[PDB]
């Protein structure tokens, strides 16, 4: 059982209200899943399943997996579902469809995630219907998505309680993004994103889309430290230093290693261990840490055994914790810059992380890796990668 | 890999805006959770993980599963997540779940569904702006739960042409639709609806109540008044609010452990896991969705037609119900013996483990030996899975 | 010149979500617009205008006043326009349509006001858009109807701070509240509010029904139940739901012309308007406002307190209905004779016509000559109408 | 009794969502009643009531025409209240304030009109309850304001039935909008507007005393390139037609004897008025018997007029009322209207009003006529006497 990465794919990540600002989710998701398919020279007809991770299908329609599936060229023979782990939806869907191989109940699946913040409505229930008074329209994006449904605030304030309780400044915070936005705008201009990153052409003059937009020229630590704190008024977490809003996709082409060889198909890598593990929903950042160990040891590595590593930078004080706890070497964690500086879909940051993690490892040559993200709620997923 | 169903559970089904209308759906999830847990001996503590699946989650909240699994009990260093896959949601969890012990990343799964289509609001996007004019408010139950997104009419359109290819009168429609009911009807004084119900305490504030039994059954449904009802998709069509599953609100799981646990903790399982398939159709006729994949399930599992005891397929329509007993041709008898979703009701989330719940306690309480589950999904899909006591 | 009342008419109140729950307000104001004409033997194509006051319009339409008067059966030529002065809109139009006739840009008038307070909608600004987070849907009926603008707070917290100026228990304001109900039972019971209401026809989807009672009158008011009941707008304080108006729908107006049409057509007129006076007061007792309008009336009017015979002032809440009966120091007894809108209701755009309808047809009945008609108005106002008999 | 204008002032016209986007109405009529006190130096204290014209309301709370008074300094003795006429609003506010002193009710009146069209929300009727399907949340703009309550079309619409009566072509329209632009362009560029303006401050704070709707270089070629706007084969357009507009204007009524006793030199005496209703269809026409009503009641003939201010709703409906009256055009809209300076509802009958009297000031003009239609079939115009 023996299941590999045939190929990989995603698509830039957009701002808030950007490029992507009336694009459904599942168009940047049939994109991603036409990709991967001609990326390995699969055909959509031998797709049996497509599972895209996605927090915010309100409106979208029924079942918007599928109609990525449909829009993609996947037949309809094809089967398509999506999934809700919050921000690690688009590995565990990677997951999902590496047991659906493992079982012997499928051969060839497309696993990734979908996001369109930018598209999430307001609602209202309005059944029961408002006799007198005001009511409240509710942002679906804050309330299903960045809001703890069991303490009632933001993620940012689970970052500021990871903050205090590890005792991370905000200096400490800020000079971690800083990094992160340095890696991550020289590996911009390196090229280092174009194989993983196909384009966009939003139908509109059309506009083709191929860089993540969420990059900011010249990020300096002055201007970090004039932000205002977001979510305490004396607090710690600020813009610069926490994830933004963000829209796109990204998946993975699963299959047996038999089947690549048969295929005449070279794998970005062979998935060889994932775990899930959950915390406490205070201090959700800290997910990681317990998911990277039991991914880990189910695999039969240590942690000095990694060659790259790929752990999401929801907040920079989350991302602190998760380095200093594991204590794997910071220069082989996000080379290429973080969710801080790429951006953060929520459906879709399990697989953009996976994409920058195996098409980085061929890269330069590494052999093992492990990619992970915390998760809303108290939970953490972690993956490892074998080239 | 062997994985057996050590225990399952369910809320009775509420009508559309009724006992359960202010209820969040992972308020009727815990119940489950914590049910199936007690029912088989487990304590919240070793379970793994809780996949419930849900296709109306709009402003419930981060992670609905997780908020019934917290709730239940379950402690926070579990697990959990929703799935979507529309009306095979609720069966194809179950699946999942199943999965998860096979390939021994887990031990204890509860899977299952849990919908609330009361609870579902109306949204819009405002983001961009409204300079002028008048926009809508979409119902998301209408738009994410029962509108096809490649051709835009409802699912009681599919059923149209299903009863238009598969040559199907009004009046067949509706004599499957009075035998429905007068089964549903039969199995709720008889009681046989008592040991997978487990009540549900709606907190509120001028009294407690408890609801235990489906409130959709209807008493004495007679075929006259079946065919004084109008056409509800079609001006000139053949589905009726009669012959067609309602909106409702409910929940169901159950709880997955490996043959060997089961035997283990003294754990006496309602049925092992023999097969499961998922096969996509055109989404045009999604209501035989359960034909390629009630074939392929039965194929997997090394049995024929002939050899089942007990069906469970869900009624979403009764257009798609009789052309899927007429192309298996397996005994009308021993398929849907307590009612279907017609009387019962078809929460979208939970229909796919509301009927895995009849299917196991009904073969446990006529000794039925191989049974077989399956639901038509939107958009063109079906779900199967085979049951062994 | 001189201007008479030639007929008076109005709809049965309904209660808030009730028998008028889906009925547009103009659609009531049409059935009032053709009572006055049939009662007074005058025809629609004599009208020259309609004169409607309306506090809630949004999402009715463009002008609902218009739309009343061309289904009323009022022709094109005429006009119609709408007015808003909160509660006392309903009196202020009748005084409005007598001063085109005395300026003579005009020789009948139908004037009143209409009110449906269940079809208030919700609303939100929504042009710029909310790129981020929860905005509000604000009920129309509350921000523009019952909350002052220069304090924020309901109308029913300016009743609270009447009652602690006038020091008024809540014993003595469900005293004052059960005596209106109870009159209020016993004129319907006696038939006394027969003539005043015209029947209105609820065009449904499975039959008509007809509306011709007041459905807020409750049979059987005790002073038990209405001491038991919680306050409504102070966690501590004394104004309850029990003894303050509530949310209504309903119509009325009234058909005015000079005394000499009126002698040449051989209409007997209801009353002459012989003065008028709206003053405004302090927003945060608004319920004071009939005390200098009352006054301002009966000076403009040459007549003193005692010389009133009927008076009807409206019963916004029971705190500011009884330090208006102290301050001026009229006989109770000949104060709301058959009840108030404790009682029979407050719709806030009609409720001016609807109290004048109650006060024109109880002079008649009972031959008294000299009448006053007053309420108040939220933000601070007062309203009041002196008519004679003829 | 003879009654006078004392003094009248108006705020500059906003364009939709422009500088007054989000400034209720009654923040703008507070401005114009103290304008209109100090430019006839009558105390605050000495206004017995207010009288405002407001079409659309909704959101702005109890009574917007209180609210202007309050804040404008009027002491809470005094009353207000506020009435809709649709269009005429603005114009009846003035005839019936000068009702109020006619019969003695009153001594001093501030009598004018105030919109705020980009403040309108939208609603919906939710008591009830949707228990199933869609909704329509509706823009109060649109439906009570700019829309037929008896046909269901636009007040565009009526303009094409305007045009088709009287056979008004494309070319002709275009050139009466381009005449109207042209004529507005020269008054501002001259000052002809600057009397009747006073400057409001948007609370950096931001001062507004131009009309923005007037736009510079106006061509004949760019206007007949638009597109018919509420007839797919229509010729009404967006610039032969009158805008969504914000604005506030206002006068100051007292007899000609309380006048005569504080020194005042007034604007005109009111001779007459009048208002007409014409079939809905055709509600562009209503100026025709409503002028033909105040000229009967004055005196005048069509002859004796000096000058006059029709509101230009559209161009066909002001084609056709230039046309049947046949008074002279060089002496109608000397400095532009509405297709060019812009068209707030509840504020336009008082916006040619204070343009009426400032010109008629300007060049010793003896006797002036303002006039316009009203949605639902009627007119209202007034005659004005200089003294
Ligand atoms: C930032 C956030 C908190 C909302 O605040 P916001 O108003 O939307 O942020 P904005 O970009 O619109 O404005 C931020 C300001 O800081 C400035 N700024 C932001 N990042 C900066 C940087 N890195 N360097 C310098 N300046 C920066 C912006 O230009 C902007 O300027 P302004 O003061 O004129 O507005 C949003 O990113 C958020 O909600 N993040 C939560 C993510 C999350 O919880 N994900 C769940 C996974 S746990
Ligand atoms: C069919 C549907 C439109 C019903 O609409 P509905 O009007 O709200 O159904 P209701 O029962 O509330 O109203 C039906 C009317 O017929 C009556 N009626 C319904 N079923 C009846 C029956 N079986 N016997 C007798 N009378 C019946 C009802 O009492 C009601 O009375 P009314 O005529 O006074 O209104 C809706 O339930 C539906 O869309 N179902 C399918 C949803 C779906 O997609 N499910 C998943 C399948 S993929
Ligand atoms: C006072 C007010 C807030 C009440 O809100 P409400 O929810 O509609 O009050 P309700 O009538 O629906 O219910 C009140 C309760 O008291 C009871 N009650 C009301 N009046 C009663 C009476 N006269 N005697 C005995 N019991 C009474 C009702 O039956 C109900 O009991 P329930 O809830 O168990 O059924 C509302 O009427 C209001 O806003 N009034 C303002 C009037 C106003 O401002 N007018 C403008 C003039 S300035
Ligand atoms: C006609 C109306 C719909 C305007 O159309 P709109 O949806 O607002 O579109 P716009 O106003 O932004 O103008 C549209 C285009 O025409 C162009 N345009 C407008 N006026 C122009 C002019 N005078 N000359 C040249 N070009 C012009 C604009 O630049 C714009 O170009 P763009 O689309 O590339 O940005 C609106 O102004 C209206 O309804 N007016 C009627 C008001 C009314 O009836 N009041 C009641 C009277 S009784």
């Amino acid at each position: 059982p023996s299941i590999v990465i045939a190929s990989a794919a995603r698509t830039a990540v957009g701002s808030f209200n950007g490029a992507f600002a009336n694009t459904p989710a599942h168009e940047l998701g049939a994109t991603v899943i036409s990709a991967v398919l001609e990326r390995a020279g699969v055909a959509a007809g031998e797709v049996n399943e497509v599972i895209l991770g996605q927090v915010l299908p309100a409106g979208e329609g029924q079942n918007p997996a599928r109609q990525a599936a449909m829009k993609a060229g996947v037949p309809q023979e094809a089967t398509a579902w999506g999934m809700n782990q919050l921000c690690g939806s688009g590995l565990r869907a990677v997951a999902l469809g590496m047991q659906q191989i493992a079982t012997g109940d499928a051969s060839i699946i497309v696993a990734g995630g979908m996001e369109s913040m930018s598209m999430a409505p307001h609602c209202a229930h309005l059944r029961g219907g408002v006799k007198m008074g005001d009511f409240k329209m509710i942002d679906t994006m804050i309330k299903d998505g960045l809001t703890d449904a069991f303490y009632g605030y933001h993620m940012g304030t689970t970052a500021e309680n990871v903050a205090k309780q590890w005792q991370l400044s905000r200096d400490e915070q800020d000079a971690f993004a800083v990094a992160s936005y340095n890696k991550a705008e020289a590996a911009q201009k390196d090229g280092r994103f174009k194989d993983e990153i196909v384009p966009f052409i939003v139908k509109g003059g059309d506009i083709t889309v191929d860089a993540d937009e969420e990059i900011r020229h010249g990020a300096t630590l002055d201007s970090m430290a004039k932000l205002r704190p977001a979510f305490d008024k004396e607090g710690t977490v600020t813009a610069g230093n926490a994830s933004g809003l963000n829209d796109g996709a990204a998946a993975a082409l699963l299959m047996s290693e038999a089947e690549a060889s048969r295929r005449g198909i070279q794998p970005l890598g062979r998935i060889v261990s994932w775990a899930t593990v959950g915390v406490d929903p205070k201090v959700m950042g800290t997910g990681p840490i317990p998911a990277s160990r039991k991914a880990l040891e189910r695999a039969g590595w240590k942690i000095g055994d990694l060659d790259l590593v790929e752990a999401n930078e929801a907040f920079a004080a989350q991302a602190c914790a998760v380095n200093k706890d594991l204590g794997w070497d910071p220069s082989i964690v996000n080379v290429n810059g973080g969710a801080i500086a790429i951006g953060h879909p929520i459906g879709a940051s399990g697989a953009r992380i996976l994409n920058t993690l195996l098409f980085e490892m061929k890269r330069r040559g590494a052999r093992k890796g492990l990619a992970t993200l915390c998760i809303g709620g108290g939970m953490g997923v972690a993956m490892c990668i074998e080239s």
